[PDB]
């Protein structure tokens, strides 16, 4: 059979396909285990199928029941980050399109790489523990046995038993709660996901959660400490959904709830279906980062509805998502803003080629992950080189309204399916068969398969970047006597996004002399800004410029939140600053127990404790 996905040890989708999962599990915070049964409805694609293989990782299997009889099964040799294949001897010979239900009784490991168990000290409310999953890319196999590959899409239902003081949520539509009949100290929460999904988008959260309704199909969920702030910050979600529907086609998932995770959450968002995960660092107070969730909204079309068939083709997901997200922001803020974000994205791509190196295989759009861990691979280039490709093609093929027609047609063509880069390109050529000679001028080999920067740079409107570059070069080339010219008026027509870009460019040339920084504070009062993107770049700029006063602000930020994008570079700069280095040690020691364990660990391994 054709091997679709080399990150999966399971029977390929050419051999058999999981159509449905019914999960019945119990969450035990004392043992940090999920225990229960996974009933998989599987469809044979072959005749004479007598055994099938599933992915597992650090699972304990108690038994496998098919039609009411325990059946033989064997776990094979672990293949490092891929885990161990689970071969199931079927009690029947399956023929093409025949179905069987396989009920696996399982328990997760407390060290499961998919499950993030938080102590009460690692939550906002400090009293209850908290659990959240992160299956992307190939961690679902560490929750339950499955064909752990985006080449297979399945529906699911679930029943989750939790301690009765807590609340479960999943990447699904809420389907009621009841007392656990087997244990009055517990509650069972029920879920249904009627749209087929790849298993990396199976998600679970258990915690002391409260909700506010902020739209006809949106509740925001969080611990009680964050939920009011969150209900305000994201109050425009429904209007972003409508814009996304206009750009990409109808929203097919029913509900679009939001979950704002605890401050210790070290990542950015996650597009779990029907329940986007959100970092609390987006809680700026003025909604200036509220548009950042347009990224996860966009995945509801590009990634969750049309899905990459393997992790080699992940750029299809991210790239189109960023393309759609920047159109949402263009609808909101104008086409000049879309070019502004697009240009800044080009800059981020430059940085990453330079960080990885213009030869590094992680600067390719299509990557061969055969012997590469995809849980590291999908983290990068797929975002901005993929976006650049689509933006270059947009400009080649007659502009945004015409290329948005392609986007909607592509969503319609491949809804509920999984595809490769060649499927995408074949459809591009088919949709634009009238412009094939134009498409034949594209250096596909360079764009899709070669590392480094793309062969051609798109045309970007420079309106908004210009005002930033002007003001940043003034400072960067200004002497001490010139400092009196700067003043508040320099910022009059600058958005928060422009403020951020200005700091991005000033930090690129870091450090600035102490007097400049002191003066910049005096006239622009960047110490006052609560926007985490702005504050992060400002405090990096201060520490890198050796200002004494920024040391406590940078420590506070680096520990008030766990986002690794912020916490790690801040701890790096504070340790690199010989003055703050010691205080940065004693701060990481005093706080690491409130931190996400991976964030205390990597910040330990950076600070060398
Ligand atoms: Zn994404």
């Amino acid at each position: 059979p054709e091997i679709v996905d080399t990150c999966s040890l399971a029977s390929p989708a050419s051999v058999c396909r999981t159509k449905h999962l019914h999960l019945r599990c119990s969450v035990d915070f004392t043992r940090r285990t999920l225990t229960g049964t996974a009933a998989l409805t599987v469809q044979s694609q072959e005749d004479n199928l007598r055994s099938l293989v599933l992915d597992t990782k650090d699972l304990t299997i108690e038994k496998v029941v098919i039609n009411g009889q325990e059946v033989k099964y064997a776990l094979g040799e672990r293949q490092s980050y891929k885990g161990s294949p689970m071969e199931i001897s079927l009690p029947i010979a399956l023929s093409k399109n025949q179905e069987i239900v396989i009920e696996i009784s399982f328990e997760t490991s407390p060290k499961s790489s998919a499950l993030q168990w938080l102590t009460p000290e690692q939550t906002s409310g400090k009293e209850h523990p908290y659990l959240f999953s992160q299956c992307q890319a190939i961690h679902c196999r560490a929750i339950l046995p499955c064909q752990d590959t985006p080449s297979v899409k399945l529906t699911y239902t679930a029943e989750v038993s939790v301690p009765k003081e807590l609340v479960a949520l999943m990447s699904a539509i809420r389907d009621g709660e009841t007392p656990d009949p087997e244990d009055p100290s517990r509650k069972i929460y029920k879920f249904i996901q009627k749209v087929p999904i790849p298993c990396y988008l199976i998600a679970l959260v258990v915690g002391a959660l409260e909700s506010r309704q902020i739209g006809p199909r949106t509740l925001v969920w969080s611990e009680k400490e964050q939920v009011e702030k969150s209900a305000y910050e994201f109050s425009e979600t429904e209007s972003m959904l409508k814009i996304a529907e206009d750009l990409g086609g109808p929203y097919v998932w029913g509900q679009y709830d939001l979950l704002v995770l605890p401050p210790s959450f070290p990542y950015g968002g996650m597009e779990n279906p029907c329940l986007t995960f959100v970092t609390p660092t987006l809680l700026a107070g003025d909604k200036s980062l509220s548009n950042v969730i347009a990224h996860e909204i966009s995945h509801s079309w590009t990634g969750n509805l049309v899905t990459n068939k393997t992790w080699d083709h992940f750029w299809l997901n991210e790239g189109h998502t960023v393309y759609l997200e920047r159109h949402i922001c263009g609808r909101l803020f104008g086409e000049k803003f879309r070019h502004f974000n697009a240009l800044g994205g080009w800059g981020e791509l430059q940085n990453s080629v330079k960080t990885f190196g213009e030869t590094h295989p992680f600067t390719k759009l299509v990557v061969d992950l055969t012997d590469i861990d995809p849980n590291v691979a999908y983290s990068s280039v797929p975002y901005e080189k993929g976006f650049a490709l689509l933006f270059y093609l947009e400009q080649l093929l007659g502009g945004p309204e015409i290329f948005l027609g392609f986007l909607k047609a592509y969503v319609e063509k491949f809804s509920y399916k999984s595809i490769t880069t060649d499927d995408w390109k074949d459809f591009l050529y088919s949709y634009f068969k009238d412009k094939v000679d134009v498409l034949n001028q594209v250096d596909w080999n360079a764009w899709l398969y070669s590392p480094g920067l793309p062969p051609i740079k798109p045309n970007y409107d420079m309106t908004l970047t210009n005002a930033c570059i002007a003001l940043s070069q003034r400072w960067i080339t200004a002497k001490e006597d010139d400092l009196n010219s700067f003043n508040a008026t320099d910022l009059k027509d600058l958005s928060s996004h422009q403020l951020n870009e200005f700091l991005a460019q000033t930090l690129q040339r870091a450090p600035l002399p102490l007097g400049h920084i002191k003066r910049m504070q005096e006239v622009y009062n960047f110490n006052a800004i609560n926007n985490s993107e702005i504050r992060f770049r400002w405090l990096r700029l201060c520490i890198q410029s050796k200002w004494e006063d920024a040391i406590p602000l940078a420590l506070k930020m680096a520990t008030e939140q766990g986002r690794m994008k912020f916490t790690r570079p801040l701890f790096k700069d504070l340790a690199a600053f010989d003055k703050s280095h010691d205080q940065a040690v004693r701060t990481y020691q005093e706080h690491k127990a409130s931190m996400h364990p991976v964030t205390a660990m990597l910040v330990g391994k950076d600070l060398k404790v």
